[PDB]
């Protein structure tokens, strides 16, 4: 049988050469990095190299830090409940501002710090889909701790003002922190043109194994770790090295930005035909802006069928897409899909939603 | 080259076997496990399985929760935090009773609360190189929200008396937390014996893979998520699931119970003998009881001359160990080691220390 996967921005295949660039360290490449015999020490060149393909993929600076964790959730967590104790509980700067569009793992977190007594703002969504920039400005009082902003939602695909928000931030004395999970293999990531203190990215989003991921903190920003231990990561971040998935993770960095023209050019041009294909049929709408959105995510939605029932039809035929918030039908590609796949899957919704 | 890898307790080789577990996870199993569609749904019975094998593997009840965590300092900071927020921060039970021996990822996070206002009370070692069980007593006053001692400890091997401190914690109604990382696959680990009400363990000192942990919650006893996000784990660790990991690690704890025989018998037979054989050179003295002690570990100590150098030395013959606070050199075998390694280490052990 075959198979179409367009489910990427659930999680992503992991490429062939991220596999084989892991098997070593899998095998007899077992030592602790922080052992001080040959087992540890040899490990030390190949994270060395995948710590520069990280720094290269975000654009940070030597001066900065990029903390391996263990997924963007780690990273989240670690932005706002070490802000939390850094500058709200102790500085008295006890805001934060975010949006409504923002993963569980930050909802939820600020969820919790307004258990305890924060004053979280969640920006509301415009009918553009998207978060102008002036918001963050309104709400950014002298008592703003953080505004955490992601650079592209998951569910629609659409990009946020990152760079603006970030010189709003600049302008104000406000901690930067961007989500970015959903834009690394996608568009073009640099921290420096976001003024981001801190950033977070996932593995399993651009083709490396689940169960790791990066934080991005920037030179001289301080952030109370989560992980306690002091023994890894410049101490900021304790616990044994995923030595494998670290090394992995950097080739899947380099891969992804290594594929952003075809990202752009091929991978866009594939959710194009698609969604051009697919919106010739009733009364199926896309939901959001279709402008400034990652070249591999389309949202359709379909009369007055639910989406999880479409999603059930297109399963049985083996084609794997998921549900977003309109519930649309969330279709997202990747560097692995071809237009056969395309055209096949275009058949089969429109057989589906006829019948 | 044939190397000897003597630093078990630092981290462990992988089983080849829990390599080729985790493969096909690697490669065509790609799917998140919360998808609905079948590269989802496509991984359940394996993550069952996994999962099956820790309950197993530690004697966990279908009511308890084995929650897979990223390591056992995740493990721990979890813990540690989310009981300075249930029990300290909302019970006003503002006090923590510990050890020295305790690993960094339980002493320094105690050392955060301290910062914070918790008082924490690191009970001293004795001279047997173990804590009593009265001491616990002594500091567990009506305002304990939590003792917490590991189960083994890392440096000298030595067991400590899990069963009568949670009996102790039993009838004065305090939490009870043991790291039991040490623990695995070198002696049997029960937590309801235990009457423990945290246990946590980490897969590569056990033959699993590096970057994934584990954190037994009994049934019923709240903490508050250090992952916050609600969607994995029931609610109490959010974050796509590692499923390699989680998959290699089940096989890793199931191979770990099943050799436990061979570790006391053998492997315990190969450190008798090596321990024999190097106390039998000028005034060599082992460090710590050689009765309460797991069956893997080794703690020597040489005249004048500091452990650093002769493992220096050691490490330019090919031989792995690390360092002991007494230094002392640690020598910590595994399931992989052979009495001929064991002979080769006595000779080069022997002629480094005249050298
Ligand atoms: C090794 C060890 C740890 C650290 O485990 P990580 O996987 O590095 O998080 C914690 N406690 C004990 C007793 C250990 O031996
Ligand atoms: C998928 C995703 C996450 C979750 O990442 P994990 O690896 O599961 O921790 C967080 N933020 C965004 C924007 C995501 O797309
Ligand atoms: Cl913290
Ligand atoms: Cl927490």
């Amino acid at each position: 049988v075959q198979r179409i996967y367009l489910d990427n921005n659930a999680t992503t295949r992991i490429d062939p050469k991220v596999k084989e660039i892991m098997d070593p360290f899998l095998r007899d490449h077992y030592g602790n990095p922080s052992s001080l015999h040959q087992f540890g020490t040899e490990t030390h060149p190949a994270i060395a190299e995948a710590l520069d393909k990280l720094y290269k993929g975000i654009n940070a600076r030597d001066i900065d830090d990029v903390i391996i964790t263990s997924c963007a959730t780690e990273s989240n967590n670690w932005v706002l409940k070490g802000v939390y104790f850094d500058e709200c509980l102790k500085k008295g700067k006890n805001h934060i501002v975010t949006t409504v569009a923002e993963h569980p793992a930050v909802r939820s977190t600020c969820n919790f710090l307004e258990s305890l007594g924060v004053e979280v703002t969640y920006l509301p969504i415009n009918e553009h889909g998207s978060i102008t920039a002036e918001q963050v400005r309104e709400a950014i009082t002298e008592k703003t701790a953080l505004v955490s902003v992601m650079w592209a939602n998951n569910e629609t695909g659409l990009i946020f003002p990152i760079e603006e928000i970030g010189a709003i931030c600049k302008e104000k004395g406000v901690l930067f922190h961007t989500d970015a999970v959903q834009a690394i293999g996608k568009i073009p990531v640099d921290v420096l043109k976001a003024n981001a203190d801190f950033l977070s990215f996932s593995a399993h989003k651009f083709h490396g194994p689940k169960g790791i991921g990066g934080l991005y903190i920037r030179s001289g920003v301080g952030l109370t770790p989560l992980f306690h231990g002091g023994e890894h990561m410049n101490g900021r971040r304790s616990g044994t090295l995923n030595v494998p998935y670290i090394v992995g993770m950097g080739e899947a960095m380099k891969l992804a930005v290594e594929h952003l023209d075809y990202e752009k050019e091929v991978v866009g041009k594939l959710r194009d035909k698609l969604e051009e294909a697919l919106l010739k049929i009733p009364d199926v709408m896309v939901v959001g802006d279709r402008i400034h959105r990652v070249p591999n995510t389309t949202l359709v939605s379909v009369r007055g069928i639910e989406g999880e029932a479409m999603l059930w039809d297109l399963n049985r035929s083996n084609i794997a897409a998921s549900t977003g918030s309109a519930t649309a039908i969330r279709l997202s590609l990747s560097r692995f899909n071809t237009e056969a796949e395309i055209d096949k899957t275009i058949e089969v919704f429109s057989q589906a939603a006829v019948r």
